[PDB]
């Protein structure tokens, strides 16, 4: 039970508790989830699950091939204090042909049957223009991996209308309310019944049956009841909760009920969970009871709608014509959303018949696996979990380099799960505890959620100790480590803040508390939580500060704990309350899928998506970007503490930190590249329009945007005269590197274009599950996008835009100085 005890803490919630819960359908998952968890580990290999090599089988690009000399790479190789220099070809093995080879100062191996080009520690070298250093190490044990050992009438024969009682809503404390009771599927209500208005006292009794018309045959597995209370005094939404119609285990669902309601402040996915609000003392409680071949004009037509964006309504002719050529729209991968959006979940016949046909899917099952049309099966739109399942099937043939990459939103997509148990969660289960990196960023999302997440950290806790009792021992104590470090900093964080230029006292106390710290709780060493590899050690408290900020955030740096790290830089953390970083976390990692993108045609951007990580409410961790500063200090330096702008200063900024003329030119060319990428990532996403504290550049000419979890004449994105006398233009003239950032920005543009559906299905999924929206906020990214518009048009389009920041120069920029 002392194991248990440890789970808790580790998950940020008990999973063993049953004091909200009106029904077993939480611990059918635990049990459920062993065998997955128990296949997993006995099938991992114990040496390639210990180093947990970080492998892609993607190409190498061309913009990393042209920085390669005669098919050589050097990789360095150390002992103790040796440092001996190889000549390796790309195709080089390490663990063979290399003669385990731990990378310097890090938790990463070049390891396994592939080639060294292929090792993302590798490429990372290559990008920045670093050399590859490694030591000759002892193999971790694969005993530290080791895990502790663990220990009547159907549905279809029933005529009968479907009907719920509404006994009634009770509420402690608090015009005149009503009750919805929809059967939903989906986002999809297939029936609607209200009562009658009464007055809204803090109880209210109806003693009601609401006969709906879709008899008990029919309700579809995952079909939810969602009750819902407005209000009059024209009506408002003010409480919402839902009951899974069909169980876990395939039985109606059946009896009494007292479900405690969410309150409200739509497609969020808050608004979908089978939780029932926890806090019984104060939230509105409701008391329910359950006691029961074809033409050509048309194939055209059908094509033209396979071919629409997954933001394109159907109509419901557009279904009937899926529906019917149902057999030919399975032909089509990209149809399956559609075809299956044009499914009558509410009829048994037609849900027997879409079975059949997903018997039938060769071409489904043998077609190249698409994410952005597999993404688009597990969001809000599909309830069912045989669809569901099939957009899972596609899943199992990533390799952990994507996983990665989609991690994040494979574990948001969770919420639009109707059972706790599903094909998904059990996908990412699986591929957590075959690979300690998904695994080790598998805790965080989950844990993320757990923390602040009342709507959905029961779910995530099943799946998170399901994880945790696979892991093995040493990402054990790893973990437990991790949370006992950002407990200790969240704390001095929090704190410090309260405390609230920073003041004498300000500097004094949070140093103290560090030093404090320091001299007793803290451990030897613990991992970066944004940055598995890195181990982090002691602090270093002369560097850390505060911001002069209303948030007061902390600017943490640490010690590498690793001996055998070459640098001296120091490993650097911001903590930060106020800022919901959830939304950050997901606008970073869709700028990491975006450059991945870039990546398939040869682009390369140098974006900075620095990591980041939600450990709470409004509460979390940035990673520090070395030799940065805002372009808002650059102007206040040469300029003064309050004013507008100077078009010089950031070139003759960047200017003052380059030392050479090869490595300005270098600045100014990786500025042209950084700033094209910002000016098209934060276009299609729509939060462009910044103010310049709120965009940063490294001392090496590397432009990032920051602060995303905040977001009248406007502006596209930022292309301000400063960042435009680096590229060398006067108000209305054309440069070579303006140009050239003109050309990068159509082709990077183009680029996000090539990949429409993907970026639509991740934007929806962002708004619905980060962003607590409408219809029009995720219909932004069709316009940004040009969806349905041509090369050449969708280019004039975005050009357009660069002129309208040319149009404005500074009157946004100075518009927000007048607001700040
Ligand atoms: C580094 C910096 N330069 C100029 C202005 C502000 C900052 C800065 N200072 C901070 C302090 Cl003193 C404490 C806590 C957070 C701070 C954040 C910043 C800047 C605004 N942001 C970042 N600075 C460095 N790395 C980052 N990664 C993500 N954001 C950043």
């Amino acid at each position: 039970q002392a194991f248990q005890r440890q789970l808790t803490a580790l998950i940020g919630y008990d999973v063993t508790d049953v004091s909200n819960v009106h029904d077993d359908e939480l611990e059918f998952t635990r049990r459920g989830l062993v065998t997955p968890r128990m296949a997993e580990v006995a099938s991992r290999d114990p040496k390639l699950y210990a180093m947990h090599p970080w492998v892609t089988s993607k190409p190498l690009p061309e913009y990393l091939w042209k920085k390669i000399a005669n098919n050589c790479i050097f990789i360095v190789i150390h002992r103790s204090t040796t440092s001996q220099t190889i000549k390796v070809s790309p195709d080089d093995t390490p663990g063979a042909i290399l003669q385990v080879l731990r990378v310097c100062g890090r938790d990463e191996y070049l390891v396994g049957e592939t080639p060294i080009k292929n090792f993302q520690w590798v490429r990372h070298c290559l990008k920045n223009g670093e050399e590859i250093h490694v030591v000759l190490d002892t193999p971790p044990d694969p005993a530290l991996d080791e895990v502790r050992k663990e220990e009547t009438v159907s549905l279809w024969d029933c005529d009968r209308k479907f009907r719920v009682k509404i006994r009634g809503i009770d509420i402690p404390v608090l015009l005149t309310v009503f009750v919805e009771a929809n059967i939903q599927h989906g986002q999809q209500v297939l029936c609607q019944r209200r009562t009658s208005p009464k007055p809204f006292t803090e109880e209210v009794l109806w003693n009601v049956w609401l006969e709906f018309s879709i008899k008990i045959k029919d309700l579809p597995k995952g079909a939810l009841l969602n009750l819902q209370i407005y209000c009059g005094k024209k009506v408002q939404l003010l409480y919402y909760v839902n009951l899974l119609l069909i169980d876990h285990r395939f039985l109606l669902r059946r009896g009494e009920y007292v479900l405690h309601m969410w309150q409200i402040s739509s497609f969020n996915a808050d608004k979908l969970t089978s939780a029932t609000n926890p806090d019984k003392e104060n939230s509105m409680s409701i008391s329910i009871l359950l006691d029961n071949e074809m033409p050509n004009q048309l194939r055209k037509q059908l094509e033209a709608i396979i071919a629409t964006d997954p933001l394109n309504p159907l109509t419901a002719e557009d279904k009937e014509l899926l529906w019917h050529f149902r057999y030919e729209s399975l032909k089509h991968p990209k149809a399956y959303p559609k075809l299956f959006s044009s499914v009558k979940w509410g009829q048994q016949e037609i849900v027997a018949k879409t079975y059949q046909l997903l018997a039938r899917r060769e071409v489904w099952d043998q077609s190249a696996l698409d994410v952005g049309l597999t993404m688009q099966l597990l969001d809000c739109n599909f309830s069912d979990e045989n669809v569901r399942a099939i957009a899972v099937q596609k899943l199992e043939s990533l390799e952990d380099d994507d996983v990665l990459h989609y991690l994040l939103q494979l574990v948001q997509a969770v919420k639009f799960e109707p059972y706790h148990d599903s094909a998904l969660a059990r996908f990412l289960l699986k591929r957590g505890l075959r690979n300690k990196r998904i695994g080790h960023f598998l805790f965080w999302f989950l844990r993320s959620e757990i923390a602040q997440s009342r709507h959905y950290q029961q779910r995530f806790a099943v799946i998170l100790e399901a994880y945790l009792r696979g892991c093995g021992t040493a990402m054990l104590h790893d973990f437990t480590q991790q949370v006992q470090v950002i407990e200790m900093l969240q704390k001095v964080t929090l704190d410090i803040k309260s405390l609230s230029d920073v003041s004498s006292q300000v500097i004094s106390q949070l140093k103290q508390k560090l030093e404090n710290l320091q001299n007793s709780q803290l451990p030897e060493s613990f991992r970066v939580p944004y940055d598995p590899g890195l181990k982090a050690g002691a602090l270093a408290i002369e560097k850390c500060k505060v911001m002069a900020s209303k948030k007061k955030p902390l600017w943490l740096e640490f010690k590498c704990a690793d001996p055998t790290a070459l640098s001296n830089e120091t490993i650097g953390i911001i903590f930060k309350h106020g800022d919901d970083l959830r939304q950050d976390m997901l606008i970073l990692q869709i700028l990491r899928i975006m450059e991945s993108i870039w990546e398939t045609e040869s682009l390369d951007l140098c974006l900075l998506p620095y990591g980041c990580i939600s450990t709470g409410d409004k509460i979390g961790m940035i990673e520090i970007v070395k030799d940065a500063t805002t372009i808002a200090k650059i102007q206040q330096s040469t300029v003064g503490n309050t004013g507008a702008f100077k078009d010089e200063v950031l070139n003759h900024w960047l200017k003052e930190k380059s030392p050479t003329e090869e490595k300005f030119q270098a600045a100014v060319e990786r500025f042209v590249y950084s700033c094209a990428g910002y000016c098209v990532a934060t276009f299609v996403l729509g939060i462009g329009d910044r103010h310049n504290d709120n965009i940063m550049i490294t001392e090496t000419g590397n432009l990032f945007h920051i602060d995303f979890g905040h977001i009248k004449e406007r502006v596209p994105f930022v292309l301000t005269p400063d960042f435009l006398f680096v590229m060398g233009t006067s108000g209305k003239k054309t440069s070579p590197h303006f140009q050239k950032f003109q050309d990068i920005c159509v082709k990077a543009y183009l680029a996000l274009r090539h990949h429409t559906n993907l970026l639509i299905i991740l934007f929806s999924m962002m708004l619905m599950t980060g962003m607590p929206t409408s219809k029009e906020d995720i219909e932004y990214i069709r316009d940004a996008l040009t969806v349905g518009k041509n090369e050449e048009d969708a280019k004039k389009y975005f050009l357009d835009q660069i002129e309208v920041c040319r149009d404005k120069g500074w009157t946004v920029q100075f518009n927000w100085f007048l607001h700040l």
